[PDB]
């Protein structure tokens, strides 16, 4: 199916002072790799793929905090916008987890039978989701269906691939719209690359 | 100041006046607080944050579930005042749920908090106990500052005086919905605030 | 027949929201702030394209006061339209009324408007009398249907009966400015809509 | 100074089944050129340095119609967002014209403009000599001040040599529709920026 929008390994990014950036990132960030609102865009499209392929029963979306959260709000806010503008529609629950094994969550019982929505900021080799899908299935929901924001092109990946993309992305560090580095970056609307002083002032 | 003071006798409005999920067409009364006036309220509490909050690095606490949208709007207006000014802070975000001493489930360690600039976010205040004794589990974590920011304050008889340091709207003792506050874990996909329904209420009773 | 806001509503005081520090004191009271503005203009775009959406519309805006409803209606049928299966193409036009009846300033040779679903775009009605003589105007060009969406119509008895076909607001005969509503040419720059203090309207008394 | 956002000649575009399109325009576009969400961000930025430069005194913004309105409005609402979230802000009023081919349709009378500060606003600059000759017009008015912003320039050795003073993106000699932008009046009600398809150039040919 589709792979998402295709940023190219030579991609230059964009000049920082072409946009605007939080001031106390400005010596931090090297450029700006997908502006936010070109991240919106993507996203008010994945939202009409999801309710085509799961609009038809109750939907359960599950946002893998904390890197998520951003990419989960904006999503389900244009699912929504869907739904109250047009005929068809079904009911939605939410529910948040984190993983270290599944770190604070409903229980997953109120999975079963429902159609799941698992929503991420990236995938990297995959293995984490890989992990977090068969336990899910373990519960017996209706359907399975991943979210992810960004796919990272690296040759560590064990095969796995999201059922929705939002970006292709080289095997590149970025941080912003929720993704971090040492929990730093995440009020950042744009997705960017953290320059040589900023890994620096926030290495661990 | 106790916000946007929404009156007892206040009707609300009509349905059909506003776009609804057509699903919970049956479900709801009136519509309570529209969203565009949530976000026109968040906007000004992004900027009174800031001004109070704004000198040392924050670390954002929402309180799940029903606090995320909140949550989400309120640090949107928070990033959009820092990337168009001169002086910002750092921001980072935390999300944990509550369950003597309180039960806080999920979050890094609390630790992360000393010394910083700490705001919890909630989506409602009702007898205000849950934030006492949140406030007294964090302040033996020695932040710099501990504040909340609440959505809603309920004015109610059961209440133990609590006030939090920011509040969009004070709100008559009636249940309400939306904006991610959830009837049994419905009605957090819907954009207003509003009024359970009868039907509605009976219909996804527990 | 739209929100009603009543006579003795008493608005939102001035520093429960951002409002542009150059007319904090020339302002009474927000009277519709802009986010529930935005909200009900959701709702008509719906309404404009369920009676209009079947045949090529040509959008009209009134210049000046009509500028922001009109981008702002016309951004909420863009979005159903790019998110819907049968959508229709919409042309725009910009118009000025001068006196001596109507002339129409600006704007295509209004035989563009033959065969069409021409949509007025206007920001208030007041008397009714403008609008009137515009319909007598257009209807001689022989659009397929000419519909009238005005963000506001006050309540009046000098109101001559013309009623819009899609209305935002019915608010009482007072003066409002904000949202491209202007004083003398000034509030056009405030999001929300406002009802103007005596220091505003002095200090900008033409 | 700023050259703004540069999309060199190569650019491909994106699919359009990347984003969401109007139905009706759904054969008529070939690529997605500037996403809405760039445009935006790109405004944004466009709204501070519009400030910094003509924030010291009564700005009077000048929109080109038809093709301006849509960046008219989304430059003004980044500015007034600036202008509610900060301590010190200027008044701003609002003229539209429209030129026919060397003449100024519309707008006020030009005495208006008069030791005011003007940032007259414009979807694009091709040779720049319907820019040269508005400028021409406006200073005999005196302004204590004139800016131009422009959305889109284009790279062309067609160009007479004028540049504009804040200008979004620097595009390729080739023809884009979108946000405003039309051909023969058809792509206006389009919030992307987009390259015209074969179908598309016939479809609504002149
Ligand atoms: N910011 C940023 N993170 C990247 C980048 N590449 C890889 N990562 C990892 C990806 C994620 C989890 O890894 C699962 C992936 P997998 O598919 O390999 O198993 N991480 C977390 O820290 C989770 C905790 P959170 O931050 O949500 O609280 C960092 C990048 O380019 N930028
Ligand atoms: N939706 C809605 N809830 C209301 C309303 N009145 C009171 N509540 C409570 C508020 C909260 C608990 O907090 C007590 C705070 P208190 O200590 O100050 O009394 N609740 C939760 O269910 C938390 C789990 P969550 O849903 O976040 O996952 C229900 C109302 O009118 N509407
Ligand atoms: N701001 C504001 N104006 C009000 C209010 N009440 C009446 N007006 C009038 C209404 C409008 C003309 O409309 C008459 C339609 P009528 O024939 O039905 O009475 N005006 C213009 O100045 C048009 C030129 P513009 O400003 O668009 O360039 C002022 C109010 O409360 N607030
Ligand atoms: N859509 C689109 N138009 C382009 C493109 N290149 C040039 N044009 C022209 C540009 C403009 C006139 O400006 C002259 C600039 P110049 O003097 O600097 O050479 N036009 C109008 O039709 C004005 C009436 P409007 O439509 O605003 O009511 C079309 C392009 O790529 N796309
Ligand atoms: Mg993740
Ligand atoms: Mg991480
Ligand atoms: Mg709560
Ligand atoms: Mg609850
Ligand atoms: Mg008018
Ligand atoms: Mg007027
Ligand atoms: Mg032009
Ligand atoms: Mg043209």
């Amino acid at each position: 199916r589709s792979p998402g929008v295709v940023i190219s390994d030579d991609e230059p990014g964009y000049d920082l002072d072409l946009f605007a950036i939080p001031n106390h990132y400005a010596e931090d960030l090297e450029r700006v790799f997908i502006p936010h609102g070109l991240i919106m865009d993507r996203t008010e499209r994945l939202a009409r793929d999801v309710m085509k392929e799961m609009g038809g029963h109750h939907i359960v979306a599950l946002c893998v905090l904390k890197g998520g959260y951003k990419f989960f709000a904006d999503l389900l806010d244009y699912i929504k916008a869907l739904n109250r503008n047009s005929d068809r529609s079904i009911p939605m629950t939410v529910d948040f987890i984190r993983l270290k094994k599944v770190i604070g969550g409903d229980d997953l019982s109120t999975l079963t039978g429902k159609n799941v929505l698992i929503v991420e900021d990236i995938i990297d080799t995959g293995k984490t989701m890989q992990t977090l899908l068969s336990l899910v299935r373990q519960y017996n929901p209706k359907m399975v269906k991943v979210a992810s924001l960004l796919v990272k092109r690296t040759p560590r990946s064990v095969g796995y691939k999201p059922d929705f993309v939002g970006f292709e992305i080289p095997d590149k560090f970025v941080v912003g719209y929720a993704l971090d580095y040492n929990e730093y970056f995440r009020d950042l609307n744009h997705v960017a690359v953290i320059s040589e002083t900023g890994k620096a002032k926030y290495k661990a």
